[PDB]
């Protein structure tokens, strides 16, 4: 099997620990420590390539090692989506590149209450050459897909 290093970055409570309990336990958590960072370690099947993804959930050796990011913002936090730019800012400043693999995932698409338009978000991704995902922790829509994203982005910019 095969390493792909990640890491999951963005404004506290957007919901970086609940994608990652969701993509690694198949369930959504309410209350994950806001302070707890650490990694975890998922095997899956990804086009055929057994791969290992080694997950740093950050809180706020990864951030220079890690091979792609899920920049994280919620959809009903627009706080949290102008955030990104620092996010992104801090990414290309510790690999001294503006091509990055990089997602941009839009949590709590199950929220009612939603103040970034996928068109903002879109904006956003484009801008960045990256993609946009919108995700729910609390349902699973679009956390496979985030993830696996993520290392397909990876694979485009090096052979792995
Ligand atoms: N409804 C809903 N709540 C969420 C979602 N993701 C996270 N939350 C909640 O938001 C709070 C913060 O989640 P935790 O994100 O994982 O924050 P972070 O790890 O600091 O980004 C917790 O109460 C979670 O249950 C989601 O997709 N939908
Ligand atoms: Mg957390």
């Amino acid at each position: 099997m095969t390493e792909y290093k990640l890491v999951v970055v963005g404004a506290a409570g957007v919901g970086k620990s609940a994608l990652t309990i969701q993509l690694i336990q198949n369930h959504f958590v309410d209350e994950y420590d806001p302070t707890i960072e650490d990694s975890y370690r998922k095997q899956v099947v990804i086009d055929g390539e057994t791969c290992l993804l080694d997950i740093l959930d950050t809180a706020g050796q990864y951030m220079r090692t890690g091979e792609g990011f899920l920049c994280v913002f919620a959809i009903n936090n627009t706080k949290s989506f102008e955030d990104i730019h620092h996010y992104r800012e801090q990414i290309k400043r510790v690999k001294d590149s503006e091509d990055v693999p990089m997602v941009l995932v839009g949590n709590k698409s199950d929220l009612p209450s939603r103040t970034v338009d996928t068109k903002q978000a879109q904006d956003l991704a484009r801008s960045y050459g990256i993609p946009f995902i919108e995700t729910s922790a609390k349902t699973r829509q679009g956390v496979d897909d985030a993830f696996y994203t993520l290392v397909r982005e990876i694979r485009k910019h090096k052979e792995k």
